[PDB]
């Protein structure tokens, strides 16, 4: 059964203007009879890289068709080249996936239980995600990077299309040791004993980021975190994005 | 203050079809604090006229301005060239109407009191709009026809581009005595003593139906149904309906 | 290779009412130097199938990634229930297909050779696809029904969900020898000569369609009409266009 | 009459992502005849203020109405909090207008004559009128500042919500003498004899910037500009603009 996609546009109170933002949202028979309580239902907060924005997912992916077949709620915000931090010269981004977070989950018919929301994105937004996964584990109970950049190190420093370093860390001379460092954010995780969204981890064999995804496994590894990796062929784009968030989307909703 | 301008689609099990919605949804704290109780705002459905469809109201008037000023949500549906009918060779499109105001109240915080939910539309949505007040006044306090056909054989005779009568009526000579026809609507929800929304009911002295409003309110008048009829200066034409929107979502919000 | 999506809503004179259409614009360098004559693009009309809209392709496929690796303009318009017909009750869905053509080769940078001009769809719109084909051969080199209906009076009888067979046909007992049937329609081209596009036609094995597709290429084999075939694993759904439709945009632009 | 609604979503060079952009294009009987030239239209560069985006004119005015009264063309990018400047920490939003202007003047039936080219915008969006105006004085004849900022160092120092004026300026202090000064790309105008676009300023009194408009059109005076001004009762606002842009496009549009 087919569902809705929805188009929304709102100032955002946190990053101070009008942003667009997507949402897939697959129906229910309760959607369409009044007198009865809107079953919730499990929802994904699915991230973009960089140069993406809130419709690419839409538009190079299948993800409505893959997200209708579990019904899982999908909501795809644009967070432009912030990397999804609060920047330092810019907008308070990190803040905004939280605000959206918290947006969706007021006005639409979404579980707010943690069993039921889970974190994903590529490149850019697989930083993000795992971000995310190790600052907000209240939130999601899993978490899916993919292509993910994991030593930050090389994302600040690759001039990428108009892309700003100091825009998102000032002028930070290294961002080891920081909240934009996520070795720092997991060593910090388990220092707290915050919980840990389940981990699902992909890269394709021939992404230029595949070394980098190999040295952060290894590390969960020497530190005891779970995490289940998959590699196979594939490169850094959407036709690998497509079939790895297909994959990625029946292991969120079959626990 | 502001809120969020929503395009919707989806596929509608009344229709058959895939078919898009817009939503105007203005903002509330409660929408962005996770540890509040949403409150359900009061509703308008919005039915264009002839030629136009969910965009219009949007495009040519300045409404989600008035609507955000007194925190209305708007619901824009498309019926194409129906006359909000279930019509005898097309679309179950009066039962479409329905499926929205149901769909739309469950998956938006919309109030589902009958005091907070209206009704209005221009031309053939002037016609929409008075056929649901006389058919469903339990789902609405208010309805304001703007610059309607009140008796539906001028509607059904019209020769307008690319327009089919039969589709609305089939083989019907004439709609007087049908669920068609306003004044027989009228006078079934008098006899049955059903709930008659308040009307406001609005027309442009220069418009060609003007006279045909002043018919329906002098027969409200013969047969002793309230009302509020407002004219002045002002054709048949996105000017005046723009002006005349921001007048009626002042009334309906005010008791 | 990026691109543009288009999404465009116009007053349509054909069909009297405002319309949504979609369009992918891949990019192109002369697009940025105003010192460069734009060069026109090959354009593909493509045709959804019932109960789809302008929307559904961009959703359930990926085939703008596919269309931006080819250079190749998609213009995806919405003809509701009408099997592309001018409808005997409803809107002038066959002509309306014609005005968006010569629409978006006036305001688009498209080429307007025929050799740079494909038309192809799936279902409803394999039908209109077929019926475009052999009515307007001068405008398309090469047509691509997917899954399509050729023996009409299977469309025109299936009980679909808000379906109206009469809407398109009126009173008509049979579809057969009239312009609603593709065999017909095939039997007129041959015999006055007119140029019939490059078939590719496609259907998966499992499809219920897909003795309707062998009964059709074998009456083009026995009348000696050229096509392609291909068939494989498949059903009738978005899987199979998505596969499909990325499979006919290569064979469309190469040579 | 009637138009065309364009969102437009495209990666762009210039800023490196996905970017969306309106276009307002009315209808010519030229767009509808394959046979006929395309007569290009008049086009209107307009932007928007400080946390507006490429949709809020649509929504918060009836502008579309207005510019197919007059057969003018609307463009409407969307440039963030970027005061319209190749930002120091942030994106190439000054060179990203002069793209957007290209671009659409390829792919669109655009005039491309100075004489048809005129540039808008209120508030942050004045002062990138006022900037595009002095510094581009060969792609627009006419420019229309509404209820601009003139004197930049008081947007710099607005402490609008998550605005950085250190994205836009870097370490600078002051904005007087620098690219960033409405004051001093005007001086140097007129010490170069460029072309600067005949001027229509527009401000209500009971604006914040009404003063800071009195400066501006005072000194403009002492150096034997010509400028037409607008004032009268008005504040900041959409309700101002909606009105204030109405005249505006018929001023751009008669000669
Ligand atoms: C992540 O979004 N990446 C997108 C394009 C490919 C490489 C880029 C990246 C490379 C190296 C380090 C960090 C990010
Ligand atoms: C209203 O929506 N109708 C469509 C075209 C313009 C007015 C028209 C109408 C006129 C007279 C009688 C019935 C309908
Ligand atoms: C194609 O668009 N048609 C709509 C629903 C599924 C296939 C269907 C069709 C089936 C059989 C005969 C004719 C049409
Ligand atoms: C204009 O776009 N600016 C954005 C927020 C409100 C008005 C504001 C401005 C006011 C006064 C001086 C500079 C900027």
């Amino acid at each position: 059964g087919p569902g809705a996609y929805i188009s929304l546009n709102y100032h955002s109170p946190t990053i101070g203007m009008h942003q667009n933002l997507t949402v897939i949202l697959p129906e229910d028979q309760s959607f369409f009879n009044s007198d009865t309580t809107v079953k919730p239902l499990k929802t994904l907060m699915l991230l973009h890289g960089l140069s993406s924005d809130e419709t690419t997912y839409m538009r190079y992916t299948s993800i409505e068709r893959y997200a209708n077949e579990h019904k899982l709620a999908v909501i795809m915000p644009n967070v432009d080249h912030s990397a999804y931090a609060n920047m330092a010269y810019g907008h308070s981004y990190y803040d905004y996936i939280l605000e959206v977070y918290d947006y969706v989950h007021q006005i639409f018919p979404l579980s707010k239980k943690r069993d039921d929301n889970f974190i994903a994105g590529h490149s850019m937004g697989g930083y993000g995600t795992i971000k995310f996964a190790l600052t907000q584990g209240d939130k999601f109970a899993k978490a899916v990077p993919l292509s993910a950049v994991f030593e930050a190190q090389n994302l600040m420093d690759l001039e990428w299309n108009d892309f700003s370093k100091e825009a998102i860390i000032g002028n930070l001379s290294s961002v080891k040791g920081t909240e934009h460092d996520p070795y720092y954010l997991l060593d910090k995780a388990v220092a707290e004993d915050k919980q840990i969204p389940k981990l699902l981890i992909m890269c394709g064999k021939q992404d230029f980021l595949y070394q980098d995804n190999l040295d952060f496994i290894d590390y969960l590894s020497r530190i005891n975190v779970p995490y289940q990796f998959e590699d196979g062929p594939g490169d850094h784009d959407y036709a690998y994005w497509d079939q790895a968030i297909k994959r990625a989307i029946t292991w969120m909703v079959n626990d």
